[PDB]
C-alpha cells in the first residue's frame, strides 16, 4: 500500500504526487515543504530508515544509490550503479558489450592526460571517472586549457571532491538526447522523451545547470527509436552477463550523431526536471509500468497525454551561489513541484538552488507554455530566476 521516496527535489516531488493521486500512501525522506501536500514527510537516516520500512517499494532518486539496494529498493545493486559512478568503468562495459560510444582513453595522472590527448582533436572532452554533481564534464577549445584544467580535476584541484582517473573523450558533432525507461532485469519500457535546458540563461547562454524546464513530450523518428531500444538492449545483457540484474530506472543520455545514437554517459534514475515532465504527461501509466517492473511483472507503455511544460524558477545566484531564506508567494491554484522550499517563521522560503518547478499543460506545446508561464508569473520571491526562453 505505501511508497517511500527518498529525497527533496521536484522529481521526487513528482513521482510522490503520481503515486497519491493514485490513491497510495506516500512518504518522503526527507522531502520539502511541498511535498507535505502529497505525502507525510520524514528525516532520512539512513539503514535505519530503510530496516524500519517493509516490503513495498522504495524508490530513490540520487547518489543513494552507492549502497541503498535490500530488495525494497526500486534501483539497482551498488555494482550496477558503477555505470552512472564510474565513467572509466562504463566505457569499459560499453566497449565489451559493444554499446556504440565515443572513442576515449583514460588517463589515471596528467602525465598520461599530456600523452593521450594527443590521439584526439581540438574539441576536448574531459570527463571526471567519480560523480562531480554532474559538473564534471569538460569540453574545452584549445589543448592547453584541457591539459592544465584537466590535470587539475586529476589530481582533485579543480572541482573540490573530485579526484581520480578521467576518460578523455572523442567529441561528436550532433544533437544531444536523453532516454529514459523503468528497467526490471532484462525488460524495460521507454518513456516519453522530453526535451531539456541546461543553461541557465535564454539563447543557452550562462553556467551549465541542473536543468532550467523542459518539455514533451517530443517526437522521435521510429528508427532513431529503434536503435534506442537496441542501447537498453545491448547494456541490459551486458549488466545480465556480468551477473546482475538492473531494476529501476535507467537513463542514458545520447548524441544523434551520422544517424546513429551515441551514449554519452548512464544515469541509473531519473533526470530532473525531466521527471515533473514526463509524470505530468501520464501519472497513471508512470506508476503503473514502475509498479509492474517492481513487482516483476509485465510493464505496460508509458503513452503521453497533452504536452507538458516545465519551468524552473531558481534562486539568484544559482548555481555557483543560491541565495535562500527568501519569501515565497504562491497562487491560489496551478500544477507546482517543489524542491528547494523550507518552512520558516510559519511562511514559505526558498532553500536550494532550484526552488520551483511551475507546470503547464495542454492539447499543444504552445498552450503548455502559456499555462506553465502564465503561473510562473503569479509566483513571486525575491531574485526569481527564470527563463523565458521555455519550449
Amino acid at each position: 500500500v505505501r511508497v517511500h521516496i527518498l529525497g527533496s527535489g521536484g522529481r521526487e516531488h513528482a513521482i510522490g504526487w503520481a503515486f497519491a493521486k493514485q490513491g497510495y500512501e506516500v512518504h518522503f525522506y526527507p522531502g520539502n515543504a511541498g511535498t507535505k501536500r502529497d505525502g507525510t514527510n520524514h528525516p532520512y537516516e539512513g539503514e535505519k530508515t530503510l530496516k524500519a520500512i517493509p516490503e513495498e517499494d522504495i524508490v530513490i532518486p540520487g547518489s543513494e544509490e552507492f549502497l541503498v539496494e535490500r530488495s525494497n529498493v526500486f534501483g539497482p545493486v551498488k555494482e550496477v550503479a558503477r555505470l552512472e559512478g564510474s565513467k572509466v568503468y562504463a566505457k569499459r562495459f560499453m566497449k565489451k558489450y559493444g554499446i556504440r560510444t565515443a572513442r576515449f582513453e583514460v588517463a589515471e595522472t596528467p602525465e598520461e592526460l599530456r600523452e593521450k590527448i594527443k590521439k584526439f582533436s581540438p574539441p576536448y572532452v574531459i570527463k571526471a571517472d567519480g560523480l562531480a554533481r554532474g559538473k564534471g564534464v569538460l569540453i574545452l577549445d584549445s589543448k592547453e586549457e584541457t591539459i592544465e584544467k584537466g590535470s587539475k580535476l586529476i589530481i582533485g584541484e579543480l572541482i573540490k571532491g573530485v579526484k581520480g582517473p578521467v576518460v578523455i573523450d572523442e567529441f561528436l558533432a550532433g544533437n544531444e538526447l536523453s532516454a529514459m525507461a523503468v528497467v526490471n532485469g532484462r525488460n524495460f519500457v521507454i518513456l516519453p522523451f522530453v526535451r531539456d535546458y541546461k543553461r541557465l540563461m535564454d539563447g543557452d547562454r550562462g553556467p551549465n545547470t541542473g536543468g532550467m524546464g523542459s518539455w514533451g513530450p517530443v517526437e522521435i523518428p521510429s528508427d532513431t527509436i529503434k536503435k534506442i531500444e537496441e542501447l537498453f538492449d545491448k547494456t541490459l545483457w551486458g549488466v545480465e552477463k556480468e551477473g546482475y540484474a538492473y531494476r529501476g530506472f535507467l537513463y542514458l543520455g545520447l548524441m544523434l550523431h551520422d544517424g546513429d545514437p551515441y551514449i554519452l554517459e548512464y544515469n541509473v534514475r531519473l533526470g530532473d526536471p525531466e521527471t515533473e515532465v514526463i509524470v505530468t504527461l501520464n501519472p497513471e501509466g508512470f506508476v503503473n509500468a514502475v509498479l509492474e517492473g517492481y513487482r516483476g511483472g509485465k510493464m505496460e507503455p508509458v503513452e503521453p497525454r497533452g504536452f507538458a511544460v516545465d519551468v524552473v524558477l531558481a534562486a539568484r545566484g544559482y548555481p555557483d551561489a543560491p541565495e535562500k531564506g527568501k519569501e515565497i508567494t504562491l497562487p491560489e491554484e496551478g500544477l507546482i513541484f517543489f524542491a528547494g522550499v523550507a518552512e520558516k517563521d510559519g511562511k514559505l522560503v526558498t532553500n536550494g538552488g532550484r526552488v520551483l518547478h511551475c507546470m503547464g499543460t495542454g492539447e499543444t506545446k504552445e498552450e503548455a507554455r502559456r499555462k506553465a508561464y502564465e503561473l510562473a508569473e503569479k509566483v513571486h520571491f525575491e531574485g526569481k530566476t527564470y527563463r523565458r526562453d521555455i519550449a
